């Protein structure tokens, strides 16, 4: 039994993914020795960077032996020329095969793309030779978007990518308990959504940082979950890692959940996050 439990944990941790901002290239260089070659590393898209900064980060990811995944924030783009400015820049520096497309955090779109589907269905990703497009998933819903609109958006984006012959994957918002993603993942399989799913996990970080992100992201923080994950603001430790969620995922994930990997959000710093992964695997004997 210990042997089979270790094997299931080793499979779940195979091909885990990471992310950086354009400000984190030095951290990536320091972390690289213990990051598996080929690891998918996102470059998130948020205000406060130039396209050149994002392209340089993606280039370094590739040079270090990893697979860059530029994020595209639809609502931050003014028009097709704006998007092509970034895509042309990326195509010139990386093997542009993976992107991740989201509506973006603006409350009001800045341009011609209302949401991720508007960008995806425009055809532009196919023009640039993209073979993999990731999309969001929200097992606990979203503060601004109804469950029904989230599900329809997922179905419409999957349908658009299928029509264009572009493979897709899903990356979920993190949670502080495994129950929402376990239920939600089986449900999307039932609706015929069979693409690979990367279950998002919050990396080890200060409890205050985790709770601030969770409030902004609409992540559940019921009393029972806060106690189980260890998120008390009077905690003697002051930080929390994702082991409570991993401990439910590894035994309960099954064939009914389909193709599943893990994604780590480095809320506490990329080096700290990957060191946690290395040390967790070591303590579990994998
Ligand atoms: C894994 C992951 C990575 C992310 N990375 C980034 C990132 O790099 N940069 C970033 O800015 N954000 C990022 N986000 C956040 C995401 O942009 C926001 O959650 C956004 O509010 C919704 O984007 P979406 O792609 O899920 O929405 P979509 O699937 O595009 O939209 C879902 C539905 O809601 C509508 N809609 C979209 N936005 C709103 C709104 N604000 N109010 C009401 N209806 C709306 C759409 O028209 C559509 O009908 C990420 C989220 C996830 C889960």
């Amino acid at each position: 039994t210990a042997t089979l439990d270790k094997a299931a944990l080793s499979r779940l941790f195979t091909d885990y993914s990471l992310e950086i901002t354009p400000k984190d290239v030095e951290a990536l260089e320091n972390a690289a020795h213990m990051i598996p070659p080929g690891t998918l590393i996102s470059v998130t898209f948020l205000p406060g960077a130039e396209y050149e900064d994002r392209a340089r980060a993606a280039k370094r990811i590739q040079e270090l032996g990893f697979r860059p995944v530029p994020h595209l924030s639809a609502r931050r783009l003014i028009d097709e020329a704006d998007l092509r400015t970034y895509l042309d820049m990326l195509k010139g520096v990386i093997d542009l095969k993976h992107v991740f497309v989201i509506a973006g955090d603006p409350n009001e779109p800045l341009g011609i793309y209302e949401d991720a589907l508007a960008l995806i269905d425009s055809g532009i990703l196919k023009e640039y030779g993209i073979e993999h497009c990731g999309i969001s998933g929200y097992p606990e819903g979203h503060p601004d978007i109804t469950d029904e609109k989230l599900a329809k958006a997922m179905h419409d984006k999957v349908a658009s990518l299928k029509r264009q012959g572009i493979d897709y994957s899903i990356m979920t918002q993190f949670g502080f308990d495994a129950e929402p993603v376990l239920e939600w993942l089986k449900q999307i399989r039932s609706e015929g959504i069979d693409g690979p799913v990367r279950i998002g996990l919050a990396g080890p970080a200060s409890i205050k940082t985790l709770l601030r992100f969770a409030a902004r992201c609409g992540v559940g923080t019921s009393a029972k979950v806060v106690k189980k994950y260890g998120l008390s603001i009077t905690s003697l430790i002051g930080s929390a890692g994702p082991d409570p969620v991993i401990e439910d995922l590894t035994p309960v994930l099954g064939p009914e959940h389909g193709q599943v990997h893990l994604h780590f959000y480095p809320f506490g710093g990329l080096v700290k996050t990957n060191e946690w992964i290395v040390n967790f695997k070591g303590k579990q004997g994998i």
